[PDB]
């Protein structure tokens, strides 16, 4: 696997949009909490900040498409 599968990426892309309720191309902690809550997960503000920090490599403070791609890949 040189780069990645165009399908696996797409599936994650559609998942990125579902979480991007504002469509601004930037998943914030508030949006990540809404989703995690819909999946039955109750993350705290400190956990969302750290969960985002472990993957926020641009230092923007939020997860975008490529950043969310990496994060989901880490879940294996
Ligand atoms: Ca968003
Ligand atoms: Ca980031």
């Amino acid at each position: 696997a040189d780069q990645l599968t165009e399908e696996q990426i797409a599936e994650f892309k559609e998942a990125f949009s579902l979480f991007d309720k504002d469509g601004d191309g930037t998943i914030t902690t508030k949006e990540l909490g809404t989703v995690m809550r819909s999946l039955g997960q109750n993350p705290t503000e400190a956990e969302l900040q750290d969960m985002i920090n472990e993957v926020d490599a641009d230092g923007n403070g939020t997860i975008d498409f490529p950043e969310f791609l990496t994060m989901m890949a880490r879940k294996m």
